[PDB]
């Protein structure tokens, strides 16, 4: 029968994974880690032996204004995060157009609280950072199972 029960933490079926990245992200060092300690998998450097490929399209964190007081005065700025990727076949065949992920932190704009501006850049960001890696993996993790069930990609 096989009874289902949870031994994992964070772990998929398919062991040998390969990563490739267009322009060599620090992203790509963040995933190997992210996958290595959460998952059953094993980042190779060479497709010869992997079971899938993880892609990544692009990884850009921009920043922006949100809003406005006085019609003129900075309020809070708007930290866009836009990360595109794929996940192919150990042969890297396109079998699953990844979708995106949508991560907009919030920059308090402030003068005097030198403090915070030397926190918020950082925090929000490693967050941010570690969210979206986090975020790959849970996709990646839920594809064996199904993964299209978050629907949305980029148009």
């Amino acid at each position: 029968m096989g009874f289902k029960l949870r031994g994992q933490v964070s772990e998929l079926p398919f062991e040998r994974v390969y990563i490739t990245a267009p322009a060599g992200l620090t992203i790509g060092s963040d995933l190997e880690r992210v996958i290595s300690t959460h998952t059953r998998a094993k980042v190779v450097n060479k497709a010869e032996k992997s079971e899938a490929i993880i892609q990544i399209v692009h990884a850009i964190r921009e920043k922006r204004i949100l809003s406005l007081s006085e019609s003129g005065r900075v309020r809070e700025f708007e930290l866009v995060y836009r990360v595109a990727a794929r996940l192919l076949d150990a042969h890297n065949a396109e079998l699953a157009s990844l979708q995106e992920i949508r991560l907009t932190r919030i920059l308090p704009f402030l003068d005097a609280q030198e403090l915070a501006k030397a926190a918020e850049e950082e925090m929000l960001y490693k967050d941010m950072q570690k969210d979206a890696v986090q975020q790959i993996l849970r996709q990646v993790s839920a594809f064996t199972s199904a993964g299209l069930e978050h629907h949305h990609h980029h148009h």
